[PDB]
């Protein structure tokens, strides 16, 4: 489009620039894709353009590099099994300020840039929240200087691509890596050690793991560049490579194949513990080849291990990269031969860990058998780690026997296992949850008596989206009408939306914030028709709920209030209503029966409502397919309604609520994660707050939770349970939905019937403002405005001065 | 070097080409390496120079093939499940005249080019000989300016990787794409579909393949240049990938290592025959994505099938691509409808083979069971193949009953099978040997029913080599000192160097092909100290034996004249010998108990001959490790003698021989092979042949061969046998050798102790001329001189006229 050039947030289009574009363009067609115009395909069209942008990081990746080496700052190492970075095309360009002049160079080559950018493939390497996280991470420690370094694993398949087929979720090979990566350099010189299995000889010098089975770790490097400072950083994902030299000689080549599954696919459990042998090797295979680069980085600087915690942090992105305690130890006694107490004073003090949830089936749990035959050294380093630790217990609390068995991180039971909870918190100067009311919740009920020994330790980080991503790519529209009143620096220093508040009452901005929200409409909706011939009512209320499908969650509730809008219609079909579309999205585990059950009733629901002909364009529902970090770009900036209805207490944070916030939707919601804070910021009287409190739900577990109550005193709830269990929204098949009746009528742990007329009620609330749109839209400024905490360059720059002992800087390297 | 840069025939160093060339290798060492001189190693300074030397392929690649789209010459398809193509730097410096440039850029930039060269790993995509043709025939085609395509296997694991520890041959996995490969573009673009298992029904329109299970094939291009004429051909390998679409989601991702084991790792039985399963998919699935490709090309030319011989050649590199006939009738008459008749007239009309050897374990014999299983529609064409065939041979031979089961495709016995040269046979207008003796045996014995049949199918095209590789790259000194006297033109027209014979008498040329010799020597013997601490006297004459190892090709009659030479230096320790070094390589299959032990007594023999004081440098024997196409361009040029020394009527052509003659090196061998054409070419008082020749051969087998006769009444003989019976060449394990004594006493197929005795007095006559040096250096020119019938250009040129229907060009396309 013409007009998308004139955005000044997109940068210069230089006539210099956007010649050496083109030039640098046609040079990669040639030489990179060996393609002419004639043969030429879009997606060709996209790598020419890729190469192009990506040879605009190189220098700025060396240099960043070589100041690092040379300046000596602390390096901050992020673990994590997960980054959800997404595509990287507009990124890279928005962060490079070449946005503007890419767009003019592809439109005089004749070609449309936007639809390039649909051909990238996700690097879909995270499940969701923490896996996104880690990926905000990166970027704002980037934009704020930080020597930092993301280390994860590149995973061939990453999360399942998700088709629906007779309304029902099927599992596709997410092949990411098809037709390459143009991001990514192979480091294959830089290729480690990880061992496995073999056994424990202690000798005159102490102990020796031997007999090992060795896996090589293959480092693949991608850039991270920040916003506009030259600053290019590094995310090193490992990939498991089979060793050198070793059925038959063929037998023996196919075998190679064993080692290499490691680094094969992503577990989609969204952080459920399922304790497969393969997840604890892919654990173990992150940790040991970083914590080597990390060693050898270290040595290699301006061997005596005092100063390595001022030159090191290692954060742990949860529990998955809890094995980094036990291995640095390993590292420190075994092979650096330091004395035990000194190892442990330098972990202690490089270490610090991130929790991310208090369900208990998250937990990571591993039985010691399995560590003891593939791990055999960690399990005695961690019996060594928890005989010190139950001793300094026994000290502070003398005779409390029942704190020494709660705090162990060994478990007694029919299968004794590590708590890798416990052992991340006895091995780290700093454990934080994601959110105030998340920190608080882990001070009080499941780390209390760590709380009690070590008050020090434990402090909150709030979860932050970095607003490059989720505002500038995704909305350039608002990102402008934002910039044309308070200039560009909020893109770095979002506080400075609250001057926005200056413009509640302001004509020209309430109907500039009202223009870009039905532009954001108008185009999601064109996409629903165009790639899956799906109509949608473009003056609905766009009413979204999209994340990972769980119970804790309540998708289900979303369902009963759809099935409460249908049914109020069919009774009162002359009653005007608000027309919405509710839109749900999410993947669920390839397991959890339960949770695939929800998406089908999501589908079978639509099957009804939006086939009957008393209702039409009133109210439609659709399950939008294959939910991921590109979606996500798309359906949030379209949102009218955010949907954050988890049961009081089970969302450490969330940080999709803070994505809708930032865009210009309104939020429905419990006082949950970080709902309080968005809250708290925009004041309670800006948000649909219903529900339930932690107080509400503890009184409730304190008498026993009876659905059957509910389901006795609500004559529209009995009516839904009743049409589900009849068979009203599957009459081929009456007796499909009896397990999600029985679990609601019987074995509910998240409450929904609870928080049913809190919800309904809270939501005709919505509706009402909806009929008023300049009162609808001055919400939404008060929204917009305060959403300003919620970057994370605000959470990376409370890590970097609470935790890891380094100051961020917003300043330019030179270029 | 100083002066390997004034060598002419390695082209002009223009100073705008050296500026140019040392700008584009900073360019790749910045933005394609990100790397800079800072940290930069060897690799990356090869890898530099590769990126660069690759960029010069890229116009003409593309020109080339818009110029086949523009012309539609006539398309030759050289179906090979193996492309042996060594190293491709050299190689395509050599082709595009960058040698002297790229030389003095890399001299300038402060870099040893030959180093760079050393980094490079071989594409060891084949075994041997028909692999190592494949190569040589691709590079000869795109010299002769013909519309060629290789299409193979893009094997993950190439010929394993030979190591020899404590004397033994250890394999090792040749992970040749480590490091990635320059050369090559991806083309995923281009991915096929190959079927394998499922069932037939037989509907309306006729039959249908269904219930199948799918494969991708995805292809890599590599270039192929000619000599200095800007041609770039094609050579596409298929590489295997699972569907995009499908023990749990784990173990399906898991279980796409199956379907992509196809392209996993070379068989390395060097043509003998094993049965497997893995080997049959394999050969399937080349020629399912070749032909699908042939016919797509086809169609979108200048559908009627008429033409498809005028415009399609098909050449089967031996059985290995014979699926290729059934194939064909598959796509013609299931997808096409063509009827039977015409589909079998197109079918033969394209299609021609090439047969490699008359061993019969080499033979693919495979059970109908498995191809009923694997390949139900191809067993059932076939079947029908050789219902109508055989129906032909009752017409021209009525009541030949015994001709009939002699011929059939159908070998029966307690394993029914199809025999795959009788279908290649049944299928083909050309079916041809690969030496003048060979292809004679072929029409006298094993295929003579076939030539009775339709004698103007069989044709003789003795095999060559490619003088650029096995030349001007690996014998640069050698290409000089012909050129100053012959100018260059021999280089694409090899017959030239008969003008040598006029030199015989020259002083200058007999002082300059003595002193490349000897150049060749001292580098050669440099490496066996450097990359082996092994010590080689350089005043020895270089006795070499390199190729497979194998029973037929007699190292073990190598071994007995080698045991000969050491006991008569025992005997008469103050008589003269002309010392040597004998140098014996070659890899063994790994199943293959008799070819490991010869490799262990040739170490074994070393290690007694090696550390006598009595023989100190007069007499040495090595083992070369690893041999492949990179180590045959070290030794061949430093070699004195070459063994070519295979029972008479067992070595179909040899290759390795026209190296060695091609390189200075005099020939002692049997009349087998290519042997008798090189003999005939130089006259034979300038080979050193002996031994039992076919005829010979043929009337032991009549008598019945008795090793003891030769036992009983050859005392050398007897002592030699004694020795490695009692344990002499192995005092720790006096039974080592047992076996190679019963099988040479009772079991020799190959008649070792028959040509013994004959071998050892030509030896002799080998040593009494080294002792001559004018005279052995006059008989080497009288050998290069002669060398030029062995050029792959000729034996190209003869597929081309004789076979393909095609003119083949000298004729420069533009640049
Ligand atoms: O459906 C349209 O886009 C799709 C939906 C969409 C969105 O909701 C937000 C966003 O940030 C990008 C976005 O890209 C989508 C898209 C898909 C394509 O296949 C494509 O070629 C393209 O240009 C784009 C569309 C229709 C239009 O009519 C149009 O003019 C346009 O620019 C775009
Ligand atoms: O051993 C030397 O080379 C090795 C043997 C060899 C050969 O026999 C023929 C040939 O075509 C090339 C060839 O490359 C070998 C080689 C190996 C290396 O590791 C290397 O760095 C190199 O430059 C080369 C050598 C010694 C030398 O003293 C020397 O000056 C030289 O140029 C080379």
């Amino acid at each position: 489009q013409e007009k998308r050039k004139q955005i000044s947030v997109r940068g210069l289009a230089g006539v210099e620039n956007v010649t050496e574009l083109k030039k640098n363009f046609n040079r990669h067609l040639h030489f990179t894709l060996v393609k002419d115009r004639n043969v030429a395909t879009p997606r060709d069209y996209y790598f020419a353009l890729a190469h192009t942008v990506r040879d605009h990081l190189v220098g700025r990746w060396i240099r960043t590099q070589q100041h690092y080496y040379e300046k000596d700052p602390k390096r901050i190492y992020y673990l994590s099994l997960e980054f959800y970075m997404g595509r990287t095309l507009q990124n890279t360009m928005v962060n490079l300020a070449l946005e503007n002049a890419c767009d003019e160079a592809t439109y005089q080559l004749g070609l449309d840039m936007e639809e390039l950018e649909e051909i990238e493939e996700d690097a879909g390497l995270g499940n969701g929240g923490l896996g996104r996280l880690a990926a905000c991470f990166l970027d704002s420690m980037a934009t704020l200087g930080l020597a930092a370094y993301g280390y994860g694993i590149r995973y061939e398949f990453g999360i399942f691509n998700q088709k629906i087929c007779g309304g029902w979720q099927m599992e596709e090979a997410d092949d990411w890596l098809r037709y390459g990566n143009p991001w990514e350099k192979a480091r294959p010189e830089f290729t480690l050690p990880v061992h496995f299995y073999g056994r424990v000889e202690h000798t005159s010098q102490g102990a020796k793991w031997v007999d090992t089975q060795v896996v090589l770790a293959m480092p693949y490097d991608t850039p991270v560049p920040g916003y506009r400072n030259n600053v290019v950083n590094t995310m090193r994902l490992w990939s498991a490579k089979a060793p050198n030299d070793f059925g038959g000689y063929i037998q023996a080549v196919l075998d190679r194949n064993l080692a290499e599954n490691i680094s094969r696919v992503l577990y989609p459990n969204d952080n459920f513990f399922e304790g497969k042998e393969l997840r604890l090797k892919q654990e173990y295979f992150v940790v040991a080849a970083t914590l080597q680069d990390i060693i050898r980085r270290f040595k290699s600087s301006k061997t005596n291990f005092d100063a390595f915690p001022d030159k090191v942090a290692i954060q742990l992105n949860d529990t998955h990269p809890s094995l980094a305690i036990p291995e640095l130890m390993r590292v420190l006694v075994d092979l650096e031969r330091l004395d035990w107490d000194k190892a442990w004073e330098v972990t202690v003090k490089t270490c610090a860990y991130t929790n991310h949830t208090v369900i208990p089936e998250a937990l990571e749990r591993w039985p010691v058998h399995l560590l003891e035959t593939l791990l055999p050294r960690h399990l005695q380093i961690i019996y060594e780690i928890n005989q010190r630790f139950l001793n300094r217990v026994a000290a502070a609390f003398p005779g409390d026997v029942d704190r020494l068995r709660r705090m162990s991180l060994v478990e007694e039971g029919a299968v004794k296992r590590i708590n890798m909870a416990h052992l991340c918190i006895a091995g780290s100067h700093a454990v934080n949850g994601v959110a105030r009311i998340h920190s608080e919740i882990l001070k009080k009920t499941i780390f209390k008596d760590f709380y009690e020994l070590e008050p020090h330790k434990f402090q909150n980080k709030t979860n932050g989206i970095t607003p490059r991503r989720w505002l500038v790519l995704c909305n350039p529209g608002l990102a402008e009408i934002i910039a044309e009143r308070i200039g560009e620096e909020y893109i770095s220093d979002l506080d400075q939306l609250r001057k926005l508040l200056s413009y509640v009452d302001d004509e020209a901005f309430i109907r500039d914030v009202a223009k870009v929200k039905q532009e954001n409409k108008l185009k999601f909706a064109a996409y629903l028709e165009r790639e899956y011939k799906v109509h949608i009512n473009p003056n609905s209320l766009f009413d979204v709920q999209v994340k990972r499908i769980h119970e804790y969650k309540r998708q289900l509730l979303n369902c009963l209030h759809v099935i409460t809008l249908y049914n109020r219609i069919k009774k009162e079909p002359n009653k005007f209503v608000v027309p919405r579309t509710v839109m749900i999205g999410g993947k669920a585990a390839p397991g959890y029966h339960m949770a695939k059950m929800i998406i089908k009733l999501i589908t079978a629901i639509g099957d009804v409502v939006n086939h009957d002909p008393v209702v039409g364009d009133r109210l439609r529902v659709i399950f939008l397919e294959n939910y991921r970090v590109s979606l996500a770009e798309k359906v949030i900036p379209a949102a009218d309604l955010s949907e954050q209805i988890s049961t009081a207490g089970t969302e450490a944070s969330g940080t999709g609520n803070m994505k809708f916030m930032l865009n210009g939707a309104l939020t429905i919601g419990t006082m949950d994660g970080a709902n309080v804070e968005m809250a708290e910021e925009a004041g309670e009287e800006n948000f649909f707050i219903f529900g339930m409190r932690v107080e509400d739900v503890d009184r409730l577990d304190q008498r026993g939770y009876n659905a059957q109550e509910y389901y006795d005193r609500i004559p529209e709830l009995r009516q839904i349970i009743e049409q589900l269990s009849s068979g009203f929204f599957s009459p081929k098949q009456p007796d499909l939905f009896k397990d999600i009746v029985n679990m609601l009528m019987h074995h509910d742990r998240f409450k929904v019937f609870a928080d049913y007329e809190e919800y309904v009620k809270c939501q005709e609330r919505v509706s009402a403002l909806y009929k008023n749109p300049r009162e609808w839209t001055r919400m939404v400024i008060r929204n917009i405005a305060t959403s300003g905490k919620f970057s994370s360059d605000r959470t990376i720059a409370q890590y970097a001065r609470e935790i890891w002992g380094v100051e961020p800087s917003r300043q330019r390297l030179p270029a």
